[PDB]
């Protein structure tokens, strides 16, 4: 069910009029690059971004091998056309029907409302296939915007991990939050 | 440091004058799966065991894998050179050096510390390597013996994981403890 979007031939899920998410592929390296460039500063105090440009294809290749195995998923958010943000399964628990989702928006397309709708249409998208019913959320305890998310999305507060996460130096508190669809 | 158990050099981790983890090695398949078999009933209700003797080989070459990659860790316990049940990490996170303990004990040794003192054995054995420092145990709410292994052993409970884990038909509650060392 692929549908073009340039000489490309992608995998989306609809969002709204404006608002869709297009599996990650090769081409969106440079764009994608170029967007963690200028949200970098940010991007590093979480879980939801690991240099250069062949990194990041690096990164994008593991990923679209994942996403067409289904261990996990990487879509990028596209806005009228325009790359503004990633939303993805970091991995996927096919028995038991569950994922852990990730997900960061680049900072001018904050504050629409873009994360949020994304978020429900992936879920509704694998949901509604019965392919998922077990979304997870684990995200710092401190990183206010990972969390405001999962409080607006009938995400509910299951535990926190102490010291889970190793980044920059520390081991963060990170907290789990699970909704069933 | 391999050690002499019969023909075999196995990787051991001391417990006790009684009591050693070695490393699940394929020599152990035919003992281990007629473990299995006396066992099966109870063993079938929970997540720490997935038919035939091929099966079981299959699943002990499977982690024998991963075990030599540093993905995970499969021990078996032996009591006075006999074996008597399995003990493993299911899997670890070597960045956040966080782990994940499974493990299972043939009823005929039950109800002698056993399962403790080899549990304790193994984190101390990489805690003080300084490898894991979080160690993790994921347990069906209702499967009150491997709760009680938790509870001795000074892990938290940080949450419980609504319908994580299919088994038989249906999705169960999940406890997730931890502990920090
Ligand atoms: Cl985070
Ligand atoms: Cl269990």
């Amino acid at each position: 069910g692929l549908v073009p979007r340039g000489s490309h031939m992608v995998e989306i899920i609809p969002v709204s009029t404006t608002l869709e998410l297009r599996a990650a592929d090769e081409s969106h390296v440079p764009a994608l690059h170029q967007l963690v460039l200028k949200n970098k500063a940010w991007l590093q105090q979480s879980l939801d971004w690991p240099t250069s440009q062949e990194e990041t294809r690096k990164h994008v290749q593991g990923n679209i091998l994942l996403h067409q195995r289904g261990y996990a998923k990487m879509y990028l958010i596209f806005c009228q056309n325009e790359m503004a943000g990633v939303l993805s399964f970091n991995a996927i628990e096919p028995i038991n029907k569950a994922a852990y989702i990730g997900y960061w928006l680049d900072e001018s397309f904050q504050g629409q409302g873009i994360m949020s709708q994304s978020l429900q249409a992936l879920m509704t998208h694998y949901a509604r296939r019965g392919d998922i019913r077990r979304f997870v959320i684990k995200c710092r305890v401190d990183n206010q915007a990972s969390n405001a998310v999962a409080r607006r999305n009938h995400f509910t507060l299951e535990g926190c991990m102490k010291q889970a996460e190793y980044l920059n130096g520390d081991y963060h508190d990170v907290n789990m939050y699970a909704r069933i669809i």
